[PDB]
């Protein structure tokens, strides 16, 4: 029932989702300003050298990359997390048009899009258990910009025209997320929430500050994916992004000075 449009977006999640409103929502604006270099942090541990990937698809609401999690092969740890979190998942979040897209912000910017790298707490044992704890779920999320293409992106934007409506899926093995990463893991970190319902709030957030570039032509082609399933009328799947909620009582923490 809930989407991305005037009658059931983000403003109206709160009445199935009453959690909307919130003390640890997601996404925020950063305030580079007010955001405090914290020395005890320790440098991110992304380990995805045997990372499996299983199927690419559209769900209604953007398309996500499904990985085996039932070892661990590829995990998240270190940076502000204790424990080990094995990637699920993972998705974008893209706009209409080049300046907006994303659902972090930076000093009020808005990104192209924005990549979430989807993990779990593996001392909850499963996913749905993770996400009923404040500490189970670390996405790692990236904004993308719009210059030069991104290499390591190209096989996911070539099928998506075989994902094009909800429901589709496709086989996509041996993909490669390390691909998908800056050049730098320097990061903000507050605890928030998931940014679809339920919205639960069991989300270490980590932010990398340095965007990934994507080409005009790569971002064209998430513009092209559909909301709407086979045999209905043609919406495009644009703007599906939750705008920056209220900060409340959490501090936004740096990695790096
Ligand atoms: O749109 C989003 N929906 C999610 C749904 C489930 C998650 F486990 C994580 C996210 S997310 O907060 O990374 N982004
Ligand atoms: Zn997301």
């Amino acid at each position: 029932h809930w989407g991305y449009g005037k009658h059931n977006g983000p403003e109206h999640w709160h009445k199935d989702f009453p959690i909307a409103k919130g003390e640890r929502q997601s996404p925020v604006d950063i305030d580079t300003h007010t955001a405090k270099y914290d020395p005890s942090l320790k440098p991110l541990s992304v380990s995805y050298d045997q990372a499996t990937s299983l199927r690419i698809l559209n769900n209604g609401h953007s398309f996500q990359v499904t990985f085996d999690d039932s070892q661990d092969k590829a995990v998240l740890k270190g940076g502000p997390l204790d424990g080990t979190y094995r990637l699920l998942q993972f998705h974008f979040h893209w706009g209409s048009l080049d300046g907006q897209g994303s659902e972090h912000t930076v000093d009020k910017k808005k990104y192209a899009a924005e990549l979430h790298l989807v993990h779990w707490n593996t001392k909850y044992g499963d996913v749905g258990k993770a996400v009923q704890q404040p500490d189970g779920l670390a996405v790692l999320g990236i904004f993308l910009k719009v210059g030069s293409a991104k290499p390591g992106l190209q096989k996911v934007v070539d099928v998506l025209d075989s994902i094009k409506t909800e429901g589709k899926s496709a086989d996509f093995t041996n993909f490669d997320p390390r691909g998908l990463l800056p050049e730098s893991l320097d990061y903000w970190t507050y605890p928030g929430s998931l940014t679809t319902p339920p919205l639960a709030e069991c989300v270490t957030w980590i932010v990398l500050k340095e965007p990934i570039s994507v080409s005009s032509e790569q971002v064209l082609k998430f513009r092209k994916l559909n909301f709407n399933g086979e045999g209905e009328p043609e919406e495009l799947m644009v703007d599906n992004w939750r705008p920056a909620q209220p900060l409340k009582n959490r501090q936004i923490k740096a990695s790096f000075k």
